């Protein structure tokens, strides 16, 4: 760590980190070592030849979000000196023109969020070995631009041209004149209303192009958006696309396509990933015109092309459905309809490789939960955000997709176990006896949020026992019946986080015998679910269980009872490694009730407690600690001795505490500590009586800096390799000479 | 000036409020004219002849919670000085026994949430007067008390007791030997699982009973709840109530009734109100026993009847309901169901003085609203808590079992008929959503997550709607067209309003509103505007009153071409403004001038200001009152007297305020309250508010302030004390923070 970058080296390339240090200037330690340079988050407005000399072992400089709040300058061939310079990024600087003069060693240049409106040869045209090229949000509503102006041919010089990235900027055709040698291009948000033959002839390696928010379809959108003629369509030739042999993805998404011409997938039998989302296809989707150019497709989305004023009976899928072979997943979110039959999706049941199907936010009643067992490989069911009630009787960030939530739908931790069915946001108010059955094997079952007040007696997931990862977060479920989930033998991720039931009973209260008949239960989590109260014992023996949440809880109430019937309350669980006691409102926890906790504790979290006083003797029961996390506690005093406590210890935090005296005996154990955590606490400074660590944090400390400190700064330098994250956040609050300026920036005794 | 207690005129005698004084003992600085003493929510320990000596004229104690954060100690006979008692309020003062030295004149007497497991007749017996007594919590779990044991007819010669309350206190026998002249019998929460023939006799002057909470059902008890054996309901002898003419009210709520033994009401002509809430009378609903011999029934609550597990597919209504002919509420909640046909509700079409139909929490997924047309005298129905769908192509003083809120807003009730969709799935409005419903004036749509945009043509089906109710929704208003098929509305609510249409440059259109000519009130609290795209007169004779918190005003007057200066200044009627939660710093000159100058409450509460341009109000002739406070003030101003003659009430607590103009208000002065609280005044100097004639200022607070009290404040308690036509309320929040010594209590020290 040198300041005022902290270091660090990857391969055979040193990375200097000077983002969010808030400097002024291009700093003076990064020594000819460093090759990837990171400059975001500053206040730098200026660029000069001099700024950049000495370090041509230089190959990238990252210098976005500069200065931070005119513009930024930047001086005609400040970088033309570098002969190294691969990537330079340079987003959010407030540029008005192209850097004048720039190094050809370029391959990846970002230019985005600036004021660039002409596009010129004189900026450009020199870059030859530049691959991909960044632009995007550069003429987009300022009004100091009509259009973004390019000049001819500023794009058939850059012959290694892999990727284009024009997207909002506001063009009103399409520049001509590209390289063949394009793979990428990105135009979303354009303005282009007009596609012509002619506009992409002959990028015949092109494989992804991206069209959207041409003639939009606002919905939502997380931006500037503006409709075209009325209900007016992005409108493109059939010939458009007659070359783009090579072609894997297409986001037509926002471009209020009505008709679809089937004559544009005519030649590109290979493309992967249609998107069709945002758009009013209801009459395309049932007539699948398209739907037969499509053999090697495996993701396509249809969402949001419901139609205003609608809320059909059922969902019209066209046949020519049962030619996307191919397909793995299958996005229909809003159509919005009332009941889907084994019918309607009869044209997908005879696709082999379809394993998502996406029906969230569709608003349905009812489904047949027999239809979807007729598929031969499916694990990821979304029905999140529809109007199934219980069943009775019947046997911003320009990186990102915008229209596509790229977001697990299901949880990776739950869509391991097996199939996955997701039914939160329903109106499931309790279990109907008929909720389950006709439903394949299931999982991972995720209800979460149906305002569920069922009272569980162990009947009700009698169709579907062999469940591991169930979800039931955001419910009224009741539990004080022992029988509770006990159906699901091979449980293992019981989720019940944020649950209130309507039923208590005096002396039944909380009873959570229930944990005791599984034998496979590894994570438990009852954050949340306000107990203050158990009439099942304080044993809860369970050699399955691993991991327990006990968040938003009153463990406080429990362990000031008169009694004293609540110590052990977690002695039984003695295969548990991780336990979390937070947000528990504890002021002090009796000795004998600490020290009644599974002596097998990995990680152990007491943080956002009220806590005043930490009876540190007593972490010599627990052996293989290697967090504590103590944080947002009233803590006043640290242990003098630690050394005769633990020696297993690896982090902690301590942090968000009253903290005024740092005791002489820190380091008396071989502490094991990488990780040390004490800033935002109260110090007014680190004695000297006070190698193994590598993090230490103190960022935000009353320092008092005075040459009393001087001693500090002194092991801040004998010992160099132990980093602190955000130094130039450790400030001095006095003297009044010095309030405001970092410990590090201290000219010292004088 | 009086100290400690704020002492009003009430009917023909003297009040004294020493509530919440964190009061240690009864001041002797109370008055003689007093006949009304609350001395409750103090921190008083002990009660002696010395405590009430002086008073022999009060006729009312409070005392109630005393003290706070061990027990109140009375001594024998504490009050035998007080010849003019009726009144003696005492719950929540942790007592061991029932007092001991109390004087005959008690004619209601009130120790609710003590420690007395038992009842004595030393205390009570020689109490012949007693008219009115509450003993609801005492035996009430304290492990220390199986019983709380009676003696033998202690209340026999209470030969006027007319209500006796013994609700949450663990007997399971109904006490033996009552007085015949009781009215009010309370026994919920009681445990009395048998009720005897013998129970009720000599009590027939009994006009309430109350048995609730005895083998209770527990759903969402909001105390301790017990069920009885296994799922065992009360058992009340069949001949109970034989004797019981006169009665009006009958609880039962709560009791697990499983069956109505149709021969309990064979003597109870009379009946009026029946709660039975929470039993398992589904089947006593489809089959009505005792359906028949209410003929004279007013109201009939059988809410939280359901049978666990099941969702019918219709609601079972006996036609033995059109035998209930008086009747004018009836409350049906949380029998679940799927469908309300037409038929199902047939039996109730024939009854004249039917108002109130209650289907709150039914999960009710299809109704035919035709049915509704069929009833005379309808005016709330509340259909809260159900299932439509888009149509297309701690208190112990309370009632436990019934919510006795108004079910709707009065303010929406006055216009007419009702109907709450509160609460529903209704996520657009269905093209076929109101046809062949009656003529609704008050409709509420709140928390329906409706994401409709509006044209102005979904509401035509009922387009006589004056109050309408839209909070908590997703709706889209940004068509000029939006809601105008509602020409007689007068009361428009869209709180919490966020839509997912934001188009550039139409954004926030609130063009809509030029079509009322009668619209009256409009919330548009919490709708994020920031961005409005028209042009600036917003032109509307009628409005009166705007809500517009929680927007950004803030963002909207920093524009750079001005474009939002006169904002409000087409709303020429309006006299009622918030603009409170809009996070605003400055208010430009030229935007507070374009306020209409017909204002009379202007509220700028809750944002971060911290300079006031008083010298604007000049354009403000019927303003009456400003509301500045949880803002950030320094200066005030020292000729406030000439820019404003009409300015009632000024409010400025929580503010920066610590020094007070030698100008202000004296003579050429500006009328009636001003509070100065939670500021930071140090001293006042006297030459703010001089005696230059009499300032009409009845009312001004300064309580919280870090006041500086050695010498400085000799002038301002003078002041005080010489005008007493000035009432500063809470005496003891006017607090010293200077001379460490002083630090607590104080100005009147
Ligand atoms: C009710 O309670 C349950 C249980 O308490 C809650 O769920 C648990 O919730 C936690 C918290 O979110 C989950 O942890 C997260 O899981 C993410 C995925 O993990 C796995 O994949 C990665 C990579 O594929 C592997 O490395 C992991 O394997 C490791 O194995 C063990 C753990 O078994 C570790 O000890 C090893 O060291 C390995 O790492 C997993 O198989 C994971 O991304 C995530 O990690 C980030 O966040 C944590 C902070 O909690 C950091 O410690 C960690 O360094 C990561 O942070 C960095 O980088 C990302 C980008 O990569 C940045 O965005 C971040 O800012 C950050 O700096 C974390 O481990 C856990 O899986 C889950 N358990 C269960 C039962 O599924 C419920 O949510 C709760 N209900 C509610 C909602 O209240
Ligand atoms: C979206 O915007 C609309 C527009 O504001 C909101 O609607 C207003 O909401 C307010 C605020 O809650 C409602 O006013 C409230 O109305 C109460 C009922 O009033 C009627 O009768 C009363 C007694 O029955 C009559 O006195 C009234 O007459 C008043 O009439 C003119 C007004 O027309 C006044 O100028 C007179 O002086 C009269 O007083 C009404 O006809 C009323 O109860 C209530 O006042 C209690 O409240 C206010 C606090 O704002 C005090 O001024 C007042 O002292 C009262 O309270 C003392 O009394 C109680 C128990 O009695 C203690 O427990 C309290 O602490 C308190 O110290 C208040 O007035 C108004 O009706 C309503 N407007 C409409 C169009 O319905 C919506 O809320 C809003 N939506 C939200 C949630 O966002
Ligand atoms: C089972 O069911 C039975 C009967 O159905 C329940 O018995 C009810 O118990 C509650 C206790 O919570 C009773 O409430 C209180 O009554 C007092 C006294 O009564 C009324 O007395 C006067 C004449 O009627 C008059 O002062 C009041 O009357 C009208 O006054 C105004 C008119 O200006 C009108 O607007 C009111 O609505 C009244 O109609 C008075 O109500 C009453 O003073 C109590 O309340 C209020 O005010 C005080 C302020 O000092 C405040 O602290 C309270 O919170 C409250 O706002 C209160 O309403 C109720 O009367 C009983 N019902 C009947 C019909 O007798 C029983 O509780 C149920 N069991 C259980 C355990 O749930
Ligand atoms: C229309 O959909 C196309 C394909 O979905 C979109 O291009 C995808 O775009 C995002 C770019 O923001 C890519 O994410 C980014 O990629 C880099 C390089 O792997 C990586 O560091 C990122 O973090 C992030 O993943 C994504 O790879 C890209 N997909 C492919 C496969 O090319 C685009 O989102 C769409 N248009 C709009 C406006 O949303
Ligand atoms: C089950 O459903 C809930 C609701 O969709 C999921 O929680 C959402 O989770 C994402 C990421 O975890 C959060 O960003 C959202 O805030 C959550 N939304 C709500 C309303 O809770 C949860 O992911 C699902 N759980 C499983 C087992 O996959
Ligand atoms: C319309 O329905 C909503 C939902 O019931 C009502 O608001 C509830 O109103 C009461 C009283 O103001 C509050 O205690 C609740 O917390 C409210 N909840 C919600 C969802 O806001 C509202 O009162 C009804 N409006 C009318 C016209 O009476
Ligand atoms: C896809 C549908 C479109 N909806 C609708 C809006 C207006 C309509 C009119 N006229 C309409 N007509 C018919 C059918 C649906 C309609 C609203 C709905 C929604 O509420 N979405 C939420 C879910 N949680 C996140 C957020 F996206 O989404
Ligand atoms: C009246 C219904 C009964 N409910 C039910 C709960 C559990 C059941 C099981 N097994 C059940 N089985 C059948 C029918 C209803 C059932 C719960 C539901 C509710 O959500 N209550 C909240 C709503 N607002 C506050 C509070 F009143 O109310
Ligand atoms: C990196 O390049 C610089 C500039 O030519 C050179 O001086 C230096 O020796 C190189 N780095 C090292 C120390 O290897
Ligand atoms: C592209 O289109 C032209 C049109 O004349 C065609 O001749 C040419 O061969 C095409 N190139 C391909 C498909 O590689
Ligand atoms: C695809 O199927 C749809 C509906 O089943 C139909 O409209 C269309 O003609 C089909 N396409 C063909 C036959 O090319
Ligand atoms: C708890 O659930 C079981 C299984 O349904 C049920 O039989 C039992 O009655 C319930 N509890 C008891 C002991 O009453
Ligand atoms: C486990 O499961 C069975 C249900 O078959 C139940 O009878 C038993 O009591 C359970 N044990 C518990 C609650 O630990
Ligand atoms: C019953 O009440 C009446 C008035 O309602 C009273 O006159 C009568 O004395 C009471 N009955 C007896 C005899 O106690
Ligand atoms: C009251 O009506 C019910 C249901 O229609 C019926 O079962 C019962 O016999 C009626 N009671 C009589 C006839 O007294
Ligand atoms: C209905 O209400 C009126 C209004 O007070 C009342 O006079 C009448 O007696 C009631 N009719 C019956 C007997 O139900
Ligand atoms: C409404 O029609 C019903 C038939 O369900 C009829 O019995 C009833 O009398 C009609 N309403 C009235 C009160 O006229
Ligand atoms: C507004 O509504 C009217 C009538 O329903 C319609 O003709 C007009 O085109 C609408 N469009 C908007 C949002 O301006
Ligand atoms: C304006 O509102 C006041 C009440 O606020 C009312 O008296 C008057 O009639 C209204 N006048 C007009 C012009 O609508």
């Amino acid at each position: 760590r040198s300041y005022p970058c902290d270091e660090k080296k990857q391969n055979d390339s040193v990375i200097a980190e000077c983002s969010n240090r808030r400097l002024q200037e291009v700093p003076q330690t990064v020594g000819k070592y460093v090759t990837e340079l990171d400059l975001s988050d500053n206040f730098i407005t200026h660029i000069t030849n001099e700024s950049f000399q000495g370090l041509q072992n230089l190959t990238k400089i990252n210098l976005n979000h500069n200065p931070n709040v005119n513009g930024l300058n930047i001086t005609d061939g400040a970088f033309l000196n570098l002969k190294n310079l691969r990537e330079l990024l340079l987003e959010d600087n407030q540029l008005p023109q192209i850097p004048s003069g720039l190094p050809e060693s370029l391959t990846e240049l970002s230019l985005i969020q600036n004021n660039i409106y002409n596009i010129t040869k004189e900026g450009i045209s020199r870059l030859i070995n530049l691959k991909n090229l960044y632009l995007a949000w550069n003429c987009y509503f300022n009004k100091v631009c009509e259009k973004t102006n390019i000049e001819d041919g500023v794009f058939e010089t850059l012959t290694n041209l892999e990727l284009l990235s024009l997207s909002f900027n506001s063009l009103s055709h399409v520049p001509p004149k590209l390289p063949s040698s394009l793979r990428k291009l990105f135009l979303s948000n354009t303005q282009i209303k007009y596609i012509s033959e002619e506009d992409f002839k002959g990028l015949i390696n092109l494989t992804l192009l991206d069209l959207s928010g041409n003639c939009p379809r606002c919905f939502n959108a997380p931006f500037p958006c503006v409709p075209c003629d009325g209900g007016a369509s992005i409108n493109i030739d059939r010939f458009a696309f007659q070359n783009l042999t090579q072609l894997r993805y297409l986001n037509l998404s926002s471009t209020s396509l009505r008709k679809i011409n089937a004559a544009w997938f005519k030649n590109m039998p290979h493309l992967k990933v249609l998107d069709l989302e945002f758009n009013y296809l209801v009459g395309e989707i049932a007539s699948g015109a398209f739907l037969t150019m499509l053999p090697r497709l495996e993701i396509l989305d249809l969402s949001f092309n419901y139609i205003k004023g609608s809320y059909p009976q059922h969902i019209n899928i066209s046949r020519n459905f049962s030619k996307l072979l191919s397909l793995r997943a299958l996005h229909l979110r809003g159509y919005v309809f009332q009941e889907l039959r084994e019918d309607d999706f009869q044209p997908l049941m005879q696709l082999p490789n379809l394993s998502t199907i996406n029906l969230g936010i569709n608003f349905i009643k009812q489904i047949d939960f027999k239809l979807f067992q007729n598929f031969s490989n499916l694990e990821i069911i979304y029905l999140s955000e529809n109007r199934i009630s219980p069943l009775v009787k019947d046997t911003f960030d320009p990186h990102s997709n915008f229209y596509h939530f790229t977001r697990p739908l299901i949880k990776p931790q739950c869509a391991a176990y097996g199939k996955a069915l997701d039914l939160s946001l329903n109106s499931i108010f309790f279990i109907g006896p008929n909720q389950f059955e006709n439903l394949p094997d299931i999982a991972c079952l995720n209800l979460s949020a149906n305002s569920n007040a069922q009272v569980l007696s162990g009947t009700e997931f009698s169709a579907i026992p062999h469940v591991k990862y169930l979800d039931l977060t955001n419910n009224r479920l009741d539990f004080d019946n022992a029988s509770a989930l006990t159906e699901l033998s091979d449980l293992e991720v019981l989720d019940l986080s944020y649950n209130s039931h309507y039923f208590r009973i005096a002396g039944v209260t909380h009873h959570l015998e229930f944990i005791q008949n599984f034998t496979n239960l590894k994570v438990l989590n009852l954050s949340h679910n306000n107990i203050y109260t158990l009439t099942d014992k304080y044993n809860l023996e369970s050699k399955s269980l691993v991991e327990l949440v006990f968040s938003g809880n009153r463990l406080d109430i429990l362990w000031n009872d008169d009694d004293n019937r609540y110590i052990s309350i977690f002695k039984g669980l003695k295969n548990l490694t991780r336990l979390d006691l937070s947000l528990n409102r504890l002021k002090h926890i009796p000795n004998e009730a600490f020290l009644n906790l599974p002596a097998s504790l990995t990680e152990l979290h007491i943080n956002d407690n009220m806590l005043k006083f930490f009876n540190w003797t007593l972490l010599q029961q627990f052996p293989r600690l290697e967090l504590l996390d103590l944080r947002g506690n009233k803590l006043l005093f640290l242990t003098d001795s630690l050394s005769d406590f633990t020696s297993s210890l690896r982090t902690l935090l301590l942090s968000h505490n009253r903290i005024s005296h740092l005791p002489s005996g820190f380091l008396s154990e071989v502490s094991s500590l990488k990780h040390l955590d004490l800033s935002s606490n109260l110090l007014k400074t680190i004695n000297k009586s006070a190698t193994k660590l590598s993090m230490l944090e103190l960022h935000g400390n009353p320092f008092e800096c005075t040459c009393d400190i001087g001693d500090f700064r002194r092991w801040m330098d004998e010992h160099l390799n132990v980093k602190i994250p955000r130094l130039v956040d450790v400030i001095c609050a006095s003297p009044g000479d010095q309030r405001g300026k970092s410990i590090v920036s201290l000219e010292l005794t004088t």
